[PDB]
């Protein structure tokens, strides 16, 4: 048994920023990276032997969980040419041919794999480059991370993103922005629904859901005017924000699956962080879908009303 990089041709391997809701295998909001390889098999490649493939330094094969079982290399039927394994350190998957490349020959393959930028490593929107590898043959592409805007309708302006699953709890963390254009907004309430919510708020039933109730977790932190919110919607240290949740206690109410926060006047970032619960469908797949809005007062009367919808369905 030995490693066949060697013998590996590649013919093709391009990298691509596509849409998350294309990931049929796990769809969800927003944008990830393709990367699709095609090359042949040497003949004397044998069941047992290895070849790899590198994830560049910025991606993670999934960023909402740490489940990094790579999809197998399937011929045009399906039929399986390699399982492999993600090793997180080297960010390499390690792929183990099976008895498919001794009962053919003169194979080839094509592979698209998935992964998503570390919001960690760039918390906001930029170009970089981005390095990945068939069987140690490397290509790199210049991207440009576009994150997503806020919503924003008048003085309502809201943003959010799933940003971690735990499938054995059967929760989803959502990070809210409310208002990060820090404009001053007036009779602010904020809505957290257990479903797919359009962009003005309206709740869209059937689409995938959560719970969302008095024991849902809800934590909220005010945003100082000097500190300038991650564009990638995610936060991975809390500390440095005013934790505001107990000032909220007495502003919560719950009716039908949908959570109002009474924010009132407010001329402050806030941000929500949101851990609910779920439930699969019966064949065991994920149909998660969350949403948020907010509504404030413009200077006549009016109320203006801005809505974001995440989701999470698998397949």
């Amino acid at each position: 048994s030995n490693n066949v990089n060697d013998l590996i041709t590649v013919t093709k391997q391009t990298i691509k920023v596509g849409d998350g809701k294309d990931n049929v295998a796990a769809a969800h909001d927003g944008k990830d990276i393709e990367y699709d390889t095609e090359f042949t098999i040497d003949n004397k490649v044998k069941k047992g032997d290895t070849m790899t493939i590198n994830y560049d330094k910025n991606v993670i094969p999934s960023d909402l969980t740490d489940k990094n079982d790579p999809i197998d290399i399937t011929d045009p039927s399906g039929e399986v040419i390699a399982k492999g394994t993600f090793d997180k350190a080297t960010k390499q998957i390690t792929y183990t041919f099976t008895d498919y490349v001794d009962k053919y020959e003169d194979i080839k393959a094509r592979l698209t794999l998935y992964s998503y930028i570390d919001k960690q490593a760039v918390p906001n929107e930029t170009s970089l480059n981005l390095t990945f590898a068939t069987a140690g043959k490397e290509t790199s592409q210049n991207v440009s991370v576009d994150y997503q805007d806020p919503m924003v309708h008048g003085d309502s302006n809201i943003q959010s993103i799933f940003t971690k699953l735990d499938e054995n709890k059967q929760t989803i963390e959502q990070q809210i922005y409310v208002n990060p254009l820090k404009k001053t907004a007036t009779n602010t309430k904020v809505d957290i629904a257990g479903s797919q919510v359009d962009d003005y708020g309206n709740i869209k039933l059937g689409n995938g859901s959560t719970i969302i109730d008095q024991n849902t977790e809800m934590k909220v932190y005010k945003v100082n005017p000097n500190q300038q919110l991650p564009q990638s919607n995610r936060i991975y240290d809390f500390s440095q924000y005013e934790d505001v949740t107990s000032q909220f206690d007495n502003k919560k109410s719950f009716s039908n699956n949908v959570a109002t926060l009474d924010f009132g006047d407010i001329n402050s970032a806030y941000i929500i962080k949101v851990v609910s619960k779920y439930t699969p469908t019966s064949d065991g797949e994920l149909d998660i879908a969350q949403g948020t809005s907010m509504r404030t007062t413009d200077k006549y009367g009016y109320y203006n009303y801005a809505g974001y919808s995440n989701f999470i369905v698998t397949s």
